[PDB]
């Protein structure tokens, strides 16, 4: 509680590819890790402009800013200075997938995000190859500790230009580096935001909103 402030930046770098076109971003961000609110700015640093969906990276840019209730242990602030490692599976209902893993570590006052994806097998046709995306609608993460983690689900929803909806399931395992104590199962409810881009999302800011409660589910 001297080690995460109640004001924070991080630094985030990704690597990744998606129907194997390779890119880097490199971005940093701040907020307020006891109210659950975030901001960061991302820049595309190779293989820009992205030929896919901004949204479907937009979630992998951090839990240590959810605002938690006294009485549900927060691991993941718990797990500082060392810090934590995640690994998702977000499966789409058009037979995309996206898988990812990521570090998380505090240096010199700051978190560090070092990000690793790989998307695969989605339709050249489909909306995120076509950028027919319009951001995630609100969403709730069921988490749960299981064999010495802490899991979480939820089912998420895209909006796309034409009105309709692409949906996907997120399978997320969250590991401290060091055993500090889990919760018991309760919900996150998200709201993440693009808040401005350039034509191209070569230049992309986000905002997010994160916040546990107990279940059965408001």
């Amino acid at each position: 509680m001297a080690i995460i402030k109640e004001f924070m930046r991080f630094k985030v770098h990704m690597e990744g590819s998606v129907n194997g076109h390779e890119f880097e971003i490199e971005g940093e961000g701040e907020g307020r890790p006891y109210e659950g609110t975030q901001t960061a700015k991302l820049k595309v640093t190779k293989g820009g402009p992205l030929p896919f969906a901004w949204d479907i990276l937009s979630p992998q840019f951090s839990k240590a800013y959810v605002k938690h209730p006294a009485d549900i242990p927060d691991y993941l602030k718990l797990s500082f200075p060392e810090g934590f490692k995640w690994e998702r599976v977000m499966n789409f209902e058009d037979g995309g997938v996206v898988t990812v893993t990521q570090d998380s570590s505090l240096q010199d006052g700051e978190f560090i995000y070092k990000v690793k994806l790989r998307g695969t097998n989605f339709p050249s046709d489909g909306p995120v190859m076509q950028k027919k995306t319009m951001g995630w609608v609100a969403s709730s993460e069921r988490m749960y500790p299981e064999d010495g983690a802490l899991k979480g689900e939820s089912k998420q929803r895209l909006k796309l230009k034409d009105g309709g909806h692409y949906d996907a399931e997120f399978w997320t395992t969250y590991k401290a580096k060091k055993p500090v104590q889990l919760p018991g199962a309760y919900n996150v409810n998200i709201k993440l935001d693009i808040t401005s881009h350039n034509e191209d999302y070569t230049i992309v800011e986000q905002y997010e909103r994160a916040e546990g409660r107990h279940s059965t589910g408001g």
